[PDB]
């Protein structure tokens, strides 16, 4: 029974309005609707793994679970497990796994965050679920973020701190926010980004929905342009947007948009919105692909519409050598040359890195780089050939090449994280110089920059 290279990850997000399901809900799972939508023939074969978020979800776990399972075994035949699921109020998350991989998974962890202060704490925040599919770390966040066309701050307040506090994967990982942690790192949820047109272009706005006319309606998402921007969702992948606005609709049809403010809303517009969204951050040059994103027509118990999307991910096996785990391969060394951090701090310390690799034993510090001035006023961080020769567990370059190694570059008075990101090992050469690069952040804002050249010797 061959260990697989890719497997393929449904993601769904759907804010239920606080109202119980309709009978069937299989045509979320089949990403049938509008959109990029998946092929009949595909119908019955089953993801890997199934990863459902809900917002104003008014269910037990068990009400859910029972739905779930039963909705994916009628399309399927397949009586799915249950990974993890874990609700904060009414935010939850799903986790269903094949039963064949059921011991490929392991390292289940779940947490939540709870966003906003005293008035603004109580209902908004995120779940996650991480875990280990045999070599493939995996991180799925479900957030249901702050409401309303005038609070884009306060959502990418709240992406922030869900990304600080959200305490999912590897522990020894210590400098490393979930933007880091994962091979593959999907986030989804209600993020709540409006389509930000005056209020008066509510019926031209619904006019070009039935046109299927988004690109005017697009260019002023505020996901999209707070992203351009780079004020959220730094480094994350969103697919094409080709479905109609999922919020706000009249129950109990998609015929209708209920825009106009109303005593219920808080005297609030709700125009026409993509409120559910899924985005993705995985490692560098891992095989990701979206084969769906879309949104449901035939189920209209809320007023939001389900969102599905499905990828195809790379995974790598539990490698085992006569070696490593448990030693080094001698075989194995991994080198920087002329590397040097760009930093944006205005603050005069001493730093010092930490590389961080499943492919490590333990995690590597280094000495202290020398600081010089730049010429357009920044700190340069340089290491010339000073930084140490890594060792990897195994030399083999069918796991080597597979691996990444994460960085943090540290302040030695405080031995706080300035910046953190992350180098690819599938290289064009090995025993060759070859330019690495890669965007630092902290608190998932950019603060700097680290480059080199890399030299990787493999037992081949
Ligand atoms: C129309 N629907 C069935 C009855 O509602 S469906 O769930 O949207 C659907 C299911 C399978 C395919 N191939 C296409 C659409």
């Amino acid at each position: 029974q061959p260990e697989p290279d890719m497997i393929t990850i449904f993601i769904g997000t759907w804010n239920m309005g606080n109202a119980p399901p309709p009978k069937k809900i299989t045509s979320w799972f089949l990403s049938k609707g509008q959109g990029k939508t998946r092929d009949d023939s595909a119908d019955y074969i089953p993801h890997d793994i199934y990863v459902i978020g809900t917002q104003e979800d008014p269910l037990s776990e068990k009400e859910w679970l029972e739905i779930l399972k039963h909705s994916l075994q009628e399309i399927t035949s397949v009586t799915f497990k249950t990974v993890a699921i874990h609700t904060l109020w009414n935010i939850r998350i799903v986790v269903l796994a094949k039963p064949e991989h059921e011991n490929r998974i392991s390292h289940i962890c779940t947490d939540n965050v709870k966003t906003g202060i005293a008035n603004t704490l109580g209902n908004k925040g995120a779940v996650g679920v991480s875990f280990m599919f045999n070599g493939t770390s995996l991180g799925f966040v479900n957030s249901h973020l702050t409401s309303g066309s005038e609070k884009k701050l306060r959502r990418n307040q709240n992406y922030m701190n869900i990304l600080r506090f959200l305490a999912l994967g590897d522990k020894k990982l210590s400098p490393f926010n979930i933007t880091h942690r994962f091979t593959h790192l999907f986030w989804f949820g209600d993020l709540n980004y409006r389509v930000d047109l005056p209020t008066w272009e509510a019926e031209t706005i619904i006019q070009k929905i039935k046109q299927q006319q988004y690109a005017d309606l697009l260019s002023h998402d505020q996901l999209l342009t707070e992203r351009r921007e780079q004020k959220v969702f730094l480094h994350f992948e969103e697919e094409e947007i080709t479905f109609a606005p999922t919020y706000r609709f009249e129950r109990l049809t998609r015929d209708k948009y209920a825009y106009t403010k109303q005593k219920a809303t808080g005297m609030k517009y709700n125009l026409p919105s993509w409120c559910d969204r899924v985005l993705w951050k995985s490692y560098p040059l891992v095989h990701v692909v979206c084969q769906s994103y879309g949104s449901t027509s035939d189920i209209m118990t809320s007023d939001h519409s389900p969102v599905f999307a499905t990828f195809e991910a790379g995974v790598t096996s539990q490698f085992v050598s006569k070696n490593g785990p448990g030693t080094v391969d001698s075989q194995g060394q991994i080198e920087f040359l002329r590397c040097y951090a760009t930093l944006k701090t205005k603050s005069q310390t001493k730093f010092y890195l930490e590389f961080h690799s499943s492919c490590l034993e333990s995690f590597v510090k280094s000495q202290e780089g020398e600081n010089e001035e730049g010429s357009e006023g920044e700190l340069v961080v340089k290491f010339g050939e000073t930084l140490p020769k890594l060792k990897p567990i195994i030399s083999d370059p069918e796991y080597l090449l597979d691996q990444h190694i994460l960085i943090s570059i540290k302040s030695s008075d405080s031995d706080e994280s300035y910046g953190e990101g992350c180098i690819a090992l599938r290289l064009e050469a090995t025993e060759t110089q070859l330019p690495i690069y890669t965007p630092l952040t902290h608190h998932g804002e950019l603060t700097g920059h680290f480059q080199g050249e890399i030299k990787l010797q493999t037992s081949q």
